[PDB]
């Protein structure tokens, strides 16, 4: 409806594809080259299914920061014949707080789907389903099952995967610049 709605449309329609986990089906990111992201509970093994597709999966880390605190994202190398778009100059160098953001996820449940959150805090820390995790973004959103991996964007820039809400509140995961250094 907006460029805010425009730039989170141009990311979704090349930049996304649809994860399939024993742990459920994700919106998952794609960011260079084979290189996607997705949430650390997705629960990522050996072979991963995109877009239906069995896919082996080459390397997968599970990110934490230098206090071995849960970041809550994992970064999952695919064994896909295809490259993504390198979004990674999108992606913000450092910690922040956000106006007018937009989380958008595809999946077989949420097909093309957009959801205007508006502000976003540098929130830190959140004990997420029981984990001590950092790096955390809020949003005061009614953020329901089905939306994890969902993409948190603002024009310009790619800030953050879904990974929790509590009824009224949704989380994401900070996606800095520094994880996809290659």
């Amino acid at each position: 409806m907006g460029p805010g709605f425009d730039f989170a449309q141009a990311i979704m329609k090349k930049n996304t594809v649809i994860a399939r986990t024993e742990k459920g089906e994700f919106t998952m990111l794609g960011v260079y080259d084979r290189v996607a992201v997705i949430p650390t509970h997705a629960s990522v093994g050996e072979i991963i299914y995109i877009n239906d597709v069995e896919t082996r999966v080459l390397d997968a880390c599970a990110l934490r920061d230098l206090t071995d605190t849960n970041l809550e994202i994992t970064i999952v190398k695919l064994d896909r014949n295809q490259k993504f778009r390198d979004i990674r100059h999108f992606l913000p160098r450092c910690e922040d707080d956000y106006n007018d953001a937009v989380l958008s996820v595809h999946t077989s449940k949420f097909p093309n789907m957009y959801i205007p959150v508006g502000q976003v805090t540098n929130y830190g820390f959140l004990n997420l389903g029981g984990t001590p995790t950092h790096r955390i973004l809020m949003y005061n959103f009614p953020t329901r099952a089905g939306q994890c991996g969902g993409v948190v964007t603002t024009t310009g820039k790619v800030i953050g995967i879904h990974v929790g809400g509590n009824g009224a509140q949704g989380f994401a995961a900070m996606l800095l610049h520094s994880y996809f250094t290659d």
